């Protein structure tokens, strides 16, 4: 999440693809 | 916070205004 920013939506962006984005907060808070 | 940075205080900056700054960790911490 620190290497990218959220904007728009996946239904308008051209050439968008599907994958996973690592969130460092989840492993740290759940541990 | 990700879109801004902390420096100085509110008594030095001229023309500063008061508003709430969103914290991305707030929803995660409460979860």
């Amino acid at each position: 999440t620190d290497n990218t920013f959220v904007s728009g939506n996946c239904d308008v962006v051209i050439g968008i693809v599907n994958n996973t984005v690592y969130d460092p907060l989840q492993p740290e808070l759940d541990s």
